[PDB]
């Protein structure tokens, strides 16, 4: 298995997306032991260890890059410690929201580009093709981040002729990749507790059963009572957009 | 640049190769993915220009992908993308104390179940919600009835999970500007540039009343929220004070 043009002209390299995490690092591990480690997958941008600790950062050239590296470093053994390679969270990622009609990347990235230097900027698209309202900015650094962000909170950032503004506020970083493995959870005393019974269907006629479907009873109030307030809320919308 | 290097064949690594030539092969799709190891089904619309092609693993598909999009072949670039999942779920009111091993453990009840995520948000801790990924629709489709008639409880303490078909967003690819139609409201909302609404203008005051009826959205959203939480103390604390039955 070869390669080499493993690039996309279009796209920036050594962004935030390409940064990867190394954990488990021997305790004397040097700069360029770690720059050699990733030498084969062309040269690095920005290298940081701290020997002290036994982790570090280093910065591959595209996203696709780092997913070779990491598949394929994680877990490996070097010197006693079986290595933890992870990618990092982004430290300047935004995630707007109201965005009007007509708004593509090109038009998101064209936008936030006034705050600073721009990474990547997507609108977020359902399965069939049409946008879901929300989008995400990712600046190439914190300072360009704030400024979007307080800017927009103050004053009315608006993207195109349609006078309602956007909203922009940091995004809710989620793991659904990693997860929570089995050696991660916490065996405490209310671990065995919640682990004594097995996965399994509540009993008809149990405690079980009759407190569940409480529960899923309250979960339907629930639905009857956020559902009510979308309805609410696409009035209220209709009757601003209505007025010229 | 040389590679070497678990479940095999999942969903994850199905991938969408469109813009395909009319007289396309299957034992020429096989011809094109044939570096990256022998692949799984290789499903061909021979009168619409697209297929899809399993491969091994996660990895192989990521290799596959960047390689093989907008590649000529006569005449035509291909377009190389990672099909979406045909049967995964959402799983939300999660009990505490659940990990992706327990979550597959559990689900593999209704049938082959490619992989389980237990969602954790940047803190280290269960957002409540989780992702399963079954082989197929029909494990998919049990899970869902089981899980909507009976109470599904996945540890001791007795509240039943929600088992929601999983909402798939596309944050990747995302709207591009050729994707765009090109109409008259196209170039009429495109008229004014992205800008910031000065004081005193017509769009000033306009933009001014979303952002106060925003706020308004803001507090009705979260006078729910504490009619929630609260709602379901009233209900956690009747676990054991109710649990003297006998
Ligand atoms: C989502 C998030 O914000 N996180 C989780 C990931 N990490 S980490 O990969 O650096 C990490 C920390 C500790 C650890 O041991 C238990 C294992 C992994 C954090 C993160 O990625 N922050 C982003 C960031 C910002 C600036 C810089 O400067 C180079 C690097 C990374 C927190
Ligand atoms: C998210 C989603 O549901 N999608 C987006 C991806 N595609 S696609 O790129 O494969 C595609 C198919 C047909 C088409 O018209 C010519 C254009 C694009 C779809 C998808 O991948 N659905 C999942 C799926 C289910 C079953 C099978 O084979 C049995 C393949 C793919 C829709």
């Amino acid at each position: 298995i070869d390669l080499k043009n493993f690039r996309k002209p279009g796209e920036k390299t050594f962004t935030q997306r390409s940064r990867l995490f190394v954990g488990n690092l021997p305790p004397d591990i040097t700069e360029e032991e770690m720059r050699k480690l990733f030498e084969k997958y062309g040269k690095a941008g920005e290298v940081f260890i701290h020997k002290d600790k036994g982790f570090g950062f280093i910065r591959l050239e595209t996203r696709t890059l780092a997913e070779i590296a990491k598949v394929e470093l994680d877990n490996m053994p070097l010197r006693g410690k079986q290595l933890r390679v992870r990618f990092a969270c982004h430290s300047a990622s935004l995630t707007v929201r109201n965005l009007p009609q007509y708004v593509s990347n090109e038009l998101l990235e064209e936008a936030f580009s006034v705050f600073g230097q721009v990474e990547r900027a997507v609108v977020i698209v359902d399965d069939r093709g049409r946008p879901s309202g929300k989008g995400i900015v990712e600046f190439s650094g914190k300072p360009a981040a704030r400024k979007a962000l307080d800017r927009c909170s103050e004053g009315s950032f608006l993207l195109t002729t349609f006078p309602r503004p956007v909203t922009v506020e940091p995004m809710d970083q989620l793991d659904d990749e990693e997860g929570l493995p089995e050696k991660l959870v916490i065996k405490n005393q209310q671990f065995h507790k919640e682990r004594e019974q097995p996965p399994r269907f509540a009993q008809p006629g149990s405690f079980e059963y009759e407190y569940a479907m409480r529960w899923k009873a309250l979960i339907e109030m629930e639905k009857q009572q956020q559902d009510q307030v979308d309805r609410n809320i696409k009035e209220a919308r209709e009757k601003l957009e209505m007025e010229m």
